[PDB]
């Protein structure tokens, strides 16, 4: 098949949410998404991927932890996690300090992607392109000491997690390994898969 572009993919595959918060994040840190565009792929897919692990989630009237697909129910409701990754470092560091205050949780060294109001922890995702193991090391071995929970998710379906705690139910986790293997394949069929997968 004809290669495309990397950027299209990106523009039509996710949602404008996304890629604009995609773009900001790369624009910060001083890379330009039309030249990085792995990157841009790959963040935009990271992305998704914390926001797919909030979705639906949050806290009942009674404090429990409960998962409501519509967008009609009680407003009583709390969200289950705060989102961290895609805010700005300022809002970002603003939205860590608020709650290492309120909950008294101890204050991570490097910005996590998650907060767990259930679990009572941050949380960082990883999506790689390599295997689990290996990606779950670089993680664990780059927060130094620990409260912060690490969930590793790959482009095949595999995960890790830290202590063999995996926060979600299997449903949760099972809709975002299919949207990381719709991705691969969509990349596949545009013959963009192969370069992206050997960036990492
Ligand atoms: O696990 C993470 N991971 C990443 C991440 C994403 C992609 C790459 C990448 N892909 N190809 N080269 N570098 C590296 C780290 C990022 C990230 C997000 C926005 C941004 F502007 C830069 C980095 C954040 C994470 O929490
Ligand atoms: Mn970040
Ligand atoms: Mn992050
Ligand atoms: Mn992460």
């Amino acid at each position: 098949g004809p290669l495309g572009s990397m950027e299209d993919f990106v523009r039509q595959c996710f949602n404008p949410m996304i890629v604009e918060l995609a773009e900001k994040a790369m624009k910060e840190y001083g890379e330009d998404p039309k030249i990085e565009t792995n990157k841009f792929a790959a963040i935009c897919t990271h992305l998704e991927v914390c926001f797919m692990y909030s979705d639906f989630h949050f806290i009942d009237e009674r404090g429990e932890s409960i998962i409501v697909e519509s967008g009609d129910p009680n407003a009583l409701l709390k969200h289950r996690f705060e989102i961290i990754e895609g805010r700005d470092r300022i809002m970002a560091w603003t939205v860590v300090n608020s709650i290492c205050n309120t909950t008294g949780v101890e204050k991570p060294k490097f910005l996590p992607d998650l907060y767990d109001y259930k679990e009572n922890r941050f949380i960082e995702i990883g999506v790689t392109r390599r295997e689990v193991h290996i990606y779950y090391l670089e993680k664990a071995n780059k927060i130094k000491s620990e409260k912060t929970h690490i969930h590793i998710f790959s482009f095949t379906g595999e995960e890790m997690a830290t202590k063999a705690d995996y926060t979600l139910d299997e449903e949760s986790r099972a809709r975002i390994k299919t949207r990381l293997f719709t991705i691969r394949q969509e990349m596949a069929s545009r013959s963009l898969w192969d370069s992206f997968r050997q960036s990492e």
